[PDB]
């Protein structure tokens, strides 16, 4: 049967899908007509439906995976359009993770004779994160940092080498935070969580916008200057608070200059769109920072969807992170965003 | 002269004031109209023009202070309306604390021959909390705290005693959010802030519901439900988390249920002002927890005028602290509520 990890989130569902490249000539004759259809759907087709899409640039090539060889796939679509795909299965053994394994656990079920084995998402996202690292980016680094965050004519993306991982401090974003510190392969803990997540950024931006989704969030506060909605410390001092190091320019009140009508009734939904962002960000940096502390470990990786294609909060984060750690703390990030999971779920299969 | 400490936050002005009761027979005479028409003012009204409050319910009878027999009186306004009270002063030596104390010193320099001195928000916040409860609230205790703060039939704000209150982590929620580790009467630290604070609630209130005060904000999330908006634990997996002990009704995602536009097409006012103090009391909470658990003190005092008139965000904080630490931290609180910094300035006149 076709090899697929899923992971159900929140708000996203993420799909691995291993397409073996090695078929020989007596295996094609001996594959059934719905699975070469959907190995040329998927293989085919980069947008799937109205709202699924295969992430073709973060496609593993060549990938020696349970003794064969092929392509590892990337794919993404809304949690709410899952019956859209539990309705097209139904027109296989299935490892799952997130919370959407069980919650739908009946749903994948309706399938006939489907096997459905649930796994830990956080399990699945520790696996993955390994063995991606492991297996590289075809050939280039996994694993990246910003060099010289706080200097914006010099920060630059670069690689950084995770051959001895541990210990790890891991940030994952989704709808909710999730933050674990991981001591080797099988031993992690998850030390807390916090509420204030992507899906806080996307709903308030929401709210307070009219935005209609994720990418238009961001577009919208690439344009925008917090500082409109935002109380920072030069504004109940005057300037710095020396006695205790904070500059003038950090948030003390984050949307706190809102409340005042006046200011309710200039801010654009730019300027409020990218407060939105940066409270958020900030807050999980420093949390981050926090149990870092605490965890004693001094680097910080930082996974989920609400960082990607949102090169703002991850220099944000790096910036942050390397600030207020007095640089004692490195925000690494993976280029493989949000699909740990489905991969670690994947990994799973050999076990059934 | 008549004996003030100030403390100028981001958003209200506290002023403590010592009336003195032993008035002799000759100084009485000695004294001069216009500091008798201060006096009068101060103790026959208890609303001062149209923004300024005497809260008389916290007044200390029969203080002994700098070797005189008073009362203190506890008085607050807004920020904003700092401009009316210096022009009532320019139609003393001045003990001034907060941000204010230093953005507006050219400002109090207009009153001819006043004498300013600023001193630290977070050093008179220390100085003016151990102050209060060395004297206690008319014989009462100042300190209290809820017990059996997870049960509701039996919930109840019980006296908390401070005698020796060291360590101690104090949690100042104003605008913004200072976290302060106290070890002596003359060592502490503050480990860290949040930018999350009491101003975000009433900002992001503002813009969500249009309320027009913080007592409305507090009025409207008193008739809301917060699961409305907020992503529960249980909205992602269907029921609990069990395997990291995370029951189903935990927030997951705030406001994570407004990526939906029929959602926020269906949810009230009352819902989003309660989901905006629930996502900010948890965040409180949560922050403080981790700074306990890192600083090794088990008791969390609670200040700040946030939570003035919100017992809400006081029940909240008192059985999340309690739930998320398993019990091995309890939330405390005082009655003075903001008004700290403010005796602490006081408290600073003899050394000028
Ligand atoms: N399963 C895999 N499929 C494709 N490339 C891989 C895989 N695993 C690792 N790689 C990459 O290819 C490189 C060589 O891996 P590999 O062929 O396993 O040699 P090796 O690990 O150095 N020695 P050994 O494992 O003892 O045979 C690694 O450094 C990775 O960058
Ligand atoms: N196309 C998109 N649609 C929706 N959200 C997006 C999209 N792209 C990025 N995001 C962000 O990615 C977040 C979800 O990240 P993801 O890691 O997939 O979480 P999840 O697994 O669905 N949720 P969880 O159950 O908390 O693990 C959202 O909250 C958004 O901030
Ligand atoms: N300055 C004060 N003015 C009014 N009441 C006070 C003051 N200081 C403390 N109290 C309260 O009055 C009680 C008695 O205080 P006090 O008269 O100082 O006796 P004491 O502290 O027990 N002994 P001592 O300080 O050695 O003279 C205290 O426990 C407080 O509850
Ligand atoms: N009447 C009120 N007007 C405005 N805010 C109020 C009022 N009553 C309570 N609040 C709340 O109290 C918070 C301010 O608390 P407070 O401790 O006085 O802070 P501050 O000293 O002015 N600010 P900071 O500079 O951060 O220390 C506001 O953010 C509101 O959440
Ligand atoms: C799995 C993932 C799904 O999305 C997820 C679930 C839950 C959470 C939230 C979380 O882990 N929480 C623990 C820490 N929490 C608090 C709250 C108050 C206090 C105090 N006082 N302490 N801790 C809040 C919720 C994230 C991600
Ligand atoms: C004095 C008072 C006035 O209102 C006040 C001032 C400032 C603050 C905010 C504060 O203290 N901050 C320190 C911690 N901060 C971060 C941010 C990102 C990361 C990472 N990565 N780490 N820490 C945010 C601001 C509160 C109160
Ligand atoms: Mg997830
Ligand atoms: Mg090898
Ligand atoms: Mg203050
Ligand atoms: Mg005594």
């Amino acid at each position: 049967s076709p090899w697929f990890g899923m992971d159900i989130g929140g708000t996203l569902v993420k799909l691995s899908y291993f397409e073996p490249i090695d078929i020989t000539a007596e295996e094609e004759q001996e594959e059934v007509e719905s699975l070469k259809s959907i190995r040329k759907y998927l293989t085919s087709n980069v947008a799937y439906g109205s709202t699924g899409i295969r992430d073709v640039h973060l496609e593993l090539k060549d990938l020696t995976l349970f003794g064969r060889r092929g392509n590892l796939h990337f794919i993404r679509f809304p949690t709410q359009d899952l019956p859209t795909f539990i309705q097209m299965g139904r027109d296989t053994v299935l490892c799952a993770t997130g919370g959407g394994a069980y919650k739908f656990e009946k749903d994948f079920r309706t399938i006939g004779n489907l096997h459905l084995h649930k796994l830990d998402e956080l399990d699945c996202l520790v696996k993955g994160l390994l063995y991606i690292d492991s297996v590289s980016f075809n050939g280039q680094a996994e694993c990246y940092y910003f060099a010289n965050a706080s200097e914006p004519e010099r920060c630059q993306k670069m690689p950084f080498n995770l051959d001895d991982p541990y210990p790890l401090l891991v940030v994952n974003i989704g709808s909710g935070v999730s933050i674990l510190a991981v001591h080797s392969k099988d031993n992690y803990k998850r030390v807390t969580g916090t509420s204030l997540g992507g899906g806080t950024f996307l709903g308030l931006c929401s709210l307070l916008t009219g935005c209609e989704s994720f990418e238009e969030a961001l577009e919208m506060a690439s344009k925008g200057d917090s500082t409109q909605a935002d109380k920072l410390v030069r504004d109940i001092y005057g300037g710095d608070y020396e006695r205790f190091g904070l500059p003038g320019w950090a948030v003390a009140s984050s949307f706190g200059n809102m409340i005042y009508k006046e200011k309710r009734e200039s801010v654009s939904k730019e300027d409020l769109a990218r407060a939105t962002l940066v409270t958020i960000t900030n807050n999980i940096g420093s949390v981050a920072r926090m149990c870092a502390v605490n965890e004693k470990i001094n680097r910080v990786v930082f996974v989920g969807n609400f960082l990607r294609v949102n090169t703002l909060s991850m220099k944000l984060l790096a910036y942050a992170l390397d600030y207020w750690s007095k640089g004692q703390l490195k925000a690494l990030f993976l280029e493989h965003e949000g699909y740990f999971g489905a991969v670690g779920a994947l990994l799973g299969l050999p076990n059934f």
